[PDB]
């Protein structure tokens, strides 16, 4: 039985990756590359829409729109859930990581009031497993996970210390179907790491929920995809694992029929998913 809808949101702030950055890491990029910063290179790049890294708006874009709501998009490409990136070469220049996200929406209010009827939209984590497995990370996945979950929780209790009480907080995404953790052979490794995020967050938002009267909703997206995966054909989908844009280890022209293709390039959904995705996390709310 369906639990009563959320009251309407005006305003997001969305903090998290390349799920739901709407052109900062394009931004901060082009301004990387303008001040001769070492190591610096034009993100997303050109087989990317409009800055977002996929082809099409991110779920927390369709989310704003479903909801009715103005969207401040924070998210960065290659966040991680601490200070810094998947991207080494951006440390030197900004902390583009959630807890640097969090420090600018701050510091960019004055000691201002953050807005209570806002919601604050937390996706982040995949690039903590990333990172790891690219470089040859020495801490157990198990450690990984609750490094990643003790700094989603950090960053939920300073943005509520500052005023915020509204929240979305989302699940590791199925990192385990990503094409670049298949051709990786880290299957098991993924539904290690990703299985641990989620079964402790959650018992982290019920600590956070007995403070300030915050309301934590989460967002299952393990659940979500496992359904529409099940279900392909109901939703339109046809391919669930090859790049519509493939870029590993070069790039090659894009498929025909991208709205029936779960993936976009080897690690990011198609806009047909975020799509999905924005409409499932909106079901919450009111308009
Ligand atoms: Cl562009």
């Amino acid at each position: 039985h369906t639990s009563p809808l959320l009251a309407p949101v005006r305003q997001i702030h969305a903090f998290g990756d390349s799920y739901s950055d709407n052109g900062e890491s394009q931004r901060l990029t082009r301004e990387m590359l303008a001040k001769g910063i070492a190591g610096a290179q034009a993100l997303p790049g050109e087989v990317y829409w409009q800055g977002r890294w996929s082809n099409g708006p991110t779920a927390v874009e369709v989310l704003a729109r479903q909801l009715g709501a103005q969207l401040a998009d924070h998210a960065v490409g290659g966040a991680k859930s601490g200070a810094d990136n998947y991207y080494g070469w951006m440390s030197a220049y900004r902390h583009t990581g959630l807890a640097g996200q969090v420090d600018a929406y701050l510091a960019t209010l004055d000691g201002k009031p953050v807005d209570g009827q806002a919601l604050h939209f937390i996706f982040v984590s995949a690039n903590d497993f990333f990172e790891h497995e690219d470089f040859a990370g020495e801490q157990p996945l198990e450690q990984l996970a609750g490094s990643s979950v003790a700094n989603i929780r950090a960053a939920v209790q300073r943005l509520g210390e500052a005023g915020a009480r509204r929240f979305l907080v989302v699940s590791s995404t199925d990192l385990s179907v990503v094409p670049a953790v298949v051709a990786g052979n880290r299957v098991e490794r993924a539904q290690r790491y990703l299985q641990a995020v989620n079964a402790s967050l959650p018992i982290q938002l019920a600590a956070l929920r007995k403070t300030r009267g915050l309301e934590l909703s989460w967002f299952d997206h393990l659940t979500f995809s496992r359904h529409l995966r099940r279900n392909p054909a109901r939703y339109g989908l046809v391919e669930l694992d090859a790049p519509c844009q493939p870029t590993q280890p070069s790039v090659r022209p894009a498929c025909a029929n991208p709205d029936q293709y779960y993936f976009w390039d080897e690690w990011h959904p198609t806009r047909r998913v975020h799509q999905l995705a924005g409409e499932a996390m909106a079901a919450r709310y009111a308009r």
